[PDB]
């Protein structure tokens, strides 16, 4: 219980309220509108609107130097750390608001409305706030459901809204990041099946591995990790727009990668194991990585398959 909280609360109360009845909403609830993402989805994602301009929310806020500091560490400030001028973080934005486990608003994302870009911004690291640690979406999705089997991990803001706004109600999403070990730890303490699902872009790719990473030193047996690529220039936003909940869920099961494939394909890809050369090159590839898995049955699995792959025993294996 530190002093960000109520600034943060009040910011967010202060941006969803100029949604509501603001001189510039119109292009604001326009996009709201034109996404289905009105009254029930606006509701539960605590949605607002940080209208144009590079200080509403501190001529809003106001406050002496130290409740002005306060902003700054909660990131809702930017300064210059050479003159001190200070504005706003967040200008002329559609704004979403990160909550913790416990509802507390902890940080910002906002989709501009204009043309200057970043097109979304993030909050800054604060003390209330860690990239690594937290998931948009997480809070909102435990309060659908409290007996939840599975998550989904998407990529942005708007992937888990518009995943939500079709039915799709478990996604969660890394802000800007990649998956850390400390994200896989509380998904697992949630649900014993994780669905990394990544953009059609190289980024997305890259993800998927850093994301693999981060799971094998957490995977005990009995969990299910799978893998979902959609075409290339599509996310989950775009993509469940288009063909829908139905065509999207099937989509996962006919194509979600299972992480065990996903590991030997790319490896192999690497490493290719025709050769003699070869098996002893994917076999000292894929060592390091298996050793790192918890669970003893999915070790054991993967050193099995890994063996069947390269005809090398684990005396090999060890020794390579």
């Amino acid at each position: 219980d530190s002093p960000l909280y109520p600034l943060l609360s009040a910011a967010a109360e202060f941006y969803k309220q100029a949604l509501k009845s603001h001189p510039a909403r119109k292009a604001a609830v326009n996009y709201l509108k034109g996404r289905g993402l009105t009254g029930e989805i606006a509701r539960d994602f605590g949605l607002g609107f940080a209208p144009p301009g590079w200080d509403n929310l501190l001529k809003h806020l106001g406050g002496d130097n130290l409740q002005l500091k306060a902003m700054l560490d909660a990131g809702l400030l930017v300064e210059n750390s050479d003159t001190g001028k200070r504005y706003d973080r967040f200008r002329d934005r559609v704004m979403f608001p990160i909550r913790d486990s416990r509802g507390r608003i902890i940080a910002f994302g906002g989709r501009v409305l204009g043309d200057d870009k970043p097109k979304y911004l993030n909050s800054p690291e604060t003390p209330v706030f860690h990239k690594g640690q937290e998931l948009y979406g997480l809070y909102e999705a435990r309060q659908k459901n409290r007996d939840l089997d599975e998550i989904m991990v998407v990529e942005g803001y708007m992937d888990v809204i518009a995943l939500a706004q079709q039915g799709i109600r478990n996604a969660v999403a890394t802000l800007g990041t990649a998956t850390s070990e400390e994200h896989i730890k509380r998904l697992f303490r949630l649900v014993p099946s994780i669905l990394f699902c990544f953009d059609g872009d190289q980024a997305g790719r890259k993800a998927a591995w850093r994301a693999l990473e981060s799971v094998l030193p957490n995977l005990q047996d009995g969990k299910r990790v799978r893998f979902l690529f959609l075409p290339e220039g599509e996310d989950p936003d775009s993509l469940v727009r288009a063909e829908g909940e139905d065509a999207f869920r099937a989509r996962i099961t006919q194509q979600a990668q299972p992480l065990a494939e996903y590991f030997f394909q790319q490896l192999m890809l690497e490493a290719d194991p025709a050769t003699l050369e070869g098996k002893a090159h994917l076999a000292t590839l894929a060592a390091p990585l298996l050793e790192k898995i918890p669970g003893n049955n999915l070790r054991l699995l993967m050193r099995q398959r890994l063996s069947e792959i390269t005809g090398l025993s684990g005396e090999n294996i060890g020794q390579l």
